[PDB]
């Protein structure tokens, strides 16, 4: 629980912002049908033109003679569509107030994605940090369904959001025109759940080392599961030796920091008929341990984000715990630890022995992930679950496979996985299916150890990954989400929180 | 037609066999339902036991030959286990008091074995046939496989027993048996197979001859004769044509190259009905150099890159095997733009732009990726021709080998029902591919400042990027791209795989 | 002339748009003491706020109409502050009940803009021209400007407003409309009037640089470039020559000739001329770096930051050389003879390529060492050099995007100069004031001489000291013996990297030298 400090300037815990600007927008919505009011603030038509880059038309009756003019279709025509593309201009509207009118361009096709959608509204997040608005108004010329709707507010809500923890005027108002509008009102305040939970996940992602470490993570979700009465239980060296957690408790001799095995549980106050365990990656930084990340590309900078599965899981225990599901109980859990280099680091071809018995030949120390995985996720296979998933931020190759939109997942049950993608689709957190090729299991067959942590190969190594962890799952229903492409920003410099949603609306839906 | 040479030792065309040693074995199959007879060469049993972790092995099947029913008796078979890839040799007298020798390859411990570990049970099999100068071989199959594994078996065991010495300079079977149940369903596989594994090692030829031997030229000859053997309606384009079609993202380049450039169009037509049109389309580097941006990297395997007409050989491939089957109520055309990536004072320059026939001007932002470039224009063509389904195949990146490895092909496209078919062919044929996605918020990576548009991104995902570049040269028709760079070449016994050519054969025959 | 092809759809020259849509627009100029009209197009504000940081917006110019002066009124203002890049849109209606276009942007709160807060002054200005379809832009300078920054403002806002289309087809932009009017508003207008043609000159001299060096290696090879630059000698009445190998051969520039031995391409040497109508008092040779491509040769650029998709880039200091023969060519100055040099070649990998190791012969003798087939340019500019002197000149100026430690040492921004002499060295820093092109005076180190002593020749053209554009100017300086020379290494600011476009620079910096003297 007490932080250890090398000096007295060394922070002993996470700076974490829950009462956010955000929170204090009130939102109301109301349907096209009866005319749109201009009346205070900054008014943004979402208009679309299926044809490419094409001209701007407003079809809305706006309840105002001057805004009307102004939304003409001769003057309009000047703008065009062309996704992300805005303009605002202010204007004395029939109250000769000022007002602000203006639009973001949707492109040229009906159905939007979440990735069009995210352009959109980071043009509307440009609007608004270049503006001292009271209120913004946002009126949808667009088709969205309810899922989508609720996706729109969440990022914008999330990047509207500015993290200032570490350094040394928000709209208070939020306004929405849409068609059934009377369906879209119920989306309203799950977004503003979805949002923090995903930003609260941002937060311990965006934590530097020295202030996001094994002690200070462990303790952040402590308090985070008193404020919510989750149940929670901390396993410290002492117990983790006692658990037999080899691997794990390998990865983490090196650091100053003892290890931290967080375990939260949420349960329904009716009956259980499901219960789910979530593992996420919890190294709070890798360095690469020995096998230190010096190659050209390896971005140590970057390595603090190497807990993000931690925050996603995190991050969705809040959903949870707030929006409190029916006929679940839900073990949140990660084994927290630091890669580091040290007289007392676990060393290239050392073999250790994980909780369930196999002794493992380490060939690579920045391969730490699957070794803190594999002990975790043989402790969550002990709790007599139905399903196993776990997230983290595992192989770089995901990069080269996949990208840094889609995240990959893999597993050992079809209707695990399918459930998954259905996760992805309703949260717009996309994820893509890829295979546990069983031709390269005998890669991992070690000389003197039962199993290799790796591969000699590059080839396959997301997949070779998995079927490792594949190998700490004896009879459950198991799934793993690879999201070390996805997970950081790198455009905008900032986590994406990835995960928080995705793993809430599996355990809701 | 004519090959150009530097020297008088320089080849002229590529050394090809067409009746191979495994066209000259006589194959049947019997129905096990009336005993096995041996006699003769070498009999090996195929035996499993499901349930058991390496349980013994016990012959199941009635031999009619009283002293090596005795011989086969669990007592003696009790000794030894099925473990997957497990063989034993058994020398014994029959009846007549002659001499005859078998044994048994294991397969495991799963009832219904592998795509991957049939590969070993046949890898284990051959090995008793190379160490060996037998006159016969008799397989007896004791485990349940379906109508696709069994020719699948075939191919395989016909590959793998097959050796190249084309390049060489200084004992095959003649009968193979088979007892197995319903033989007389099974029968009808013995000569698809043996079309589909000539298809594949045809197809390995071509992929095997080293660069001096197969080029623009030469390949392009070799497809014409192969049209000619079979009897489909071929042309050949030469850079006249190509010009005057306005094809300048091939010809760039091929520019840098001795060799004109050749773009191979087969055509097989049914003498049906046609309701179905299909273009297939294969990559055709005879050699990716990697141009000016030469491949000095050290994971580069420059060596290997006479490999880069997999798609092309995949694509002849078929074609060998479409001709020769005759299907039904379908028109195929089987394209390659064949040419050569090399560096010169002729060559193509990184930051170039050019025209493909489509119109579209592209800015070169490496030279090394230049497969795409001779596709687009390939894509275009394709198009024009009016079909129903254009299916490019290619060894386009080397991201595959990262994504998913050296034994399943990526399959992209812009149509969910044409994926679906390429895998369904891919569970048939036994050629494994899996679905990848094309995301399109990669796609403005591609958008260049003066050309319209990007030949690469800046940026990771190369495989995804290259098929965002390739869609944009399908304008209205089902499309789809597989990418075989990272399974097209066997990298442990150094060979090719001749991957691609069972699982388009399977594609236009469904 | 005649461009060799390898097959028929290689280009055979580089398209050049002349009349661009800058030309076409009829630019105004008024005295703010007399007030803004207001009423058409759109009309935009330099707003500052000296001493207030993010401080507010208050116009402060008469504007000739009751209803956009009330729109106007600091009570209405004051919302918006004046933050360096800051801009907004305003619509109104005037008192003759037209619908007008209004805007600010901030010139943030230090009275004297740098050229780099100008510039991004000017960039958000443009972002108001683009995805908008206006008719006229009216300008408002509520900040103190002395002549060159005004015309800085013009040549920079043609320059970015412009977009480059020569190589679209499919994806030409739908949107594209230029505006027909500017008009500005400034105090003391008559004395900055004589800036705005000066201006549009200056602003296509270097958009013809840019073009140059925008246009592939494909399209610009030695012979097209040539050809472009006697059609552009042609246009302004120049005298032109043309040097080709075999002249070449016997002027002995073994130097520049062995770069171009791996080329399709035969070497072309630039030389064009301006004399002044009067008697000549000053002799400038302009020397360019024209490497077509720079592939590396044999040392090939192969290396991870080697940027091999950027060496169309190569010639650089050519097209800053042209582009200036179009200000000169245009403007006609007094008492000057200019001549205009470069060596223009192709630098590739061929049988016929020269190899590191070789030993080859300059025009003046010297027999050089090469150590590094990359080092290609100041090979051709040796034999340049040598050429230039001997044309009898005073001030022998060379510029060219030499080596890549400018981005070590520099960066992006600025540019270097290395010389002979204190007095054509700081001529070049004064025009690099005027001119608004930043440049940095940086040593030659004579200490570093000695690694530049070949077993074999009489020189070696690399070291085996880092310090590299030191180096090569060291080499350089051997090759002028009794004259007066500067050398511009542009290597690290002629790529905009950021807008993914050239900068075209040199142009504005090499005719503020030929003007003022
Ligand atoms: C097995 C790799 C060493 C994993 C490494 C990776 O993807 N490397 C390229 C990844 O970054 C990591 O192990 N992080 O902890
Ligand atoms: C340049 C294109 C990406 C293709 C190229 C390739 O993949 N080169 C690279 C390499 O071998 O280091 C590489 C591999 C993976 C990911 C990125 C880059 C391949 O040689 C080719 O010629 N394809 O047509
Ligand atoms: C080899 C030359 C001494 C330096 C070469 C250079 O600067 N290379 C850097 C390494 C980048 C230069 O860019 C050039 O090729 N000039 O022609
Ligand atoms: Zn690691
Ligand atoms: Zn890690
Ligand atoms: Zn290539
Ligand atoms: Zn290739
Ligand atoms: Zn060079
Ligand atoms: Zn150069």
């Amino acid at each position: 629980s007490e932080v250890p400090q090398v000096v007295s300037l060394d922070p002993t815990s996470i700076p974490i912002e829950y009462n956010t600007p955000i929170h204090d927008i009130k939102v109301q919505v109301y349907d096209i049908k009866g005319g749109c009011n201009v009346e205070e603030g900054l008014t943004i038509f979402l208009v679309n033109n299926p044809k490419e880059n094409g001209p701007v038309k407003i079809s809305s009756k706006v309840n105002d003679k001057q805004v009307s003019e102004f939304l003409k279709d001769e003057n309009m025509e000047k703008f065009n569509v062309k996704l992300g593309t805005s303009k605002h201009f202010y204007m004395f509207n029939d109250n000769k107030n000022s007002v602000a009118v203006g639009y973001v361009g949707c492109g040229s096709v009906a159905d939007l994605s979440e990735a069009d959608m995210k352009r959109v509204v980071l043009s509307l997040v440009t609007m608004l940090h270049d503006n001292k608005l009271s209120k913004l108004t946002v009126v949808f010329e667009i088709n969205v369904d309810k899922n989508l709707f609720r996706f729109f507010l969440e990022t914008l809500f999330y990047e509207y959001m500015t993290d200032e923890r570490f350094k040394s005027e928000y709209i208070k108002h939020l306004g929405v025109y849409i068609n059934n509008a009377d369906t879209y009102k119920e989306e309203v305040e799950k977004a503003r759940v979805y949002y923090f939970g995903t930003y609260y996940a941002s937060q311990l992602i965006a934590a530097p080392s020295n202030y996001c470490n094994p002690v200070s993570l462990s303790n952040a979700a402590v308090e985070l599961a008193q404020k919510l009465n989750l149940e929670y239980k901390i396993l410290g060296v002492k117990e983790l030796e006692e658990l037999k957690m080899g691997a794990y408790l390998s990865v983490g001799k090196g650091s100053m920091y003892p290890n931290k095995f967080i375990h939260l549980t949420y349960k329904s106050k009716g009956d259980v008929k499901k219960k789910i365990a979530l593992v996420g990656k919890g190294i709070t930084f890798d360095s690469g341990g020995y096998n230190l990340k010096a190659a050209p590309g390896s971005m140590i900078d970057l390595m603090k984000f190497d807990m993000s599965g931690c925050a996603a899981v995190l991050g969705c225990a809040y959903c949870v715990g707030t929006l409190k599901p029916e006929n679940v109980e839900i073990h949140f859990l990660s084994a927290v630890c630091e890669n580091m280099v040290s007289k007392n680091s676990y060393r290239p071809g050392d073999i250790i022995t994980a909780s369930n018995g196999k002794t493992i030949e380490v060939g690579n120390t920045d391969a730490e992930g699957r070794l803190t995985l594999a002990d975790a996720l043989v402790y969550a296979e002990k709790l007599g679950v139905d399903y196993i998933v776990d997230i983290a931020t595992l192989t770089g190759a995901m990069l080269y496979s996949l990208g840094t939109s889609y995240a990959g997942v893999f597993g050992n049950n079809e209707e695990l996985i399918n459930k998954i993608l259905q996760s992805s689709k309703t949260s717009n957190e996309p994820v893509w299916w890829l295979p546990i090729i069983n031709e390269y299991r005998a890669t991992l067959n070690s000389k003197y150890a039962d199993i290799n942590q790796i591969s000699s190969s590059v080839k396959a190594s997301s997949i070779v990954a998995s079927l490792f962890l594949k190998e700490f799952v004896q009879n459950t229903a198991w799934a793993h989400i690879d999201i070390a492409g996805v997970s950081w920003n790198f455009k905008a410099r900032k986590p994406k929180g990835f995960g928080v949603r995705l793993l809430t609306e599996f355990v809701l839906n």
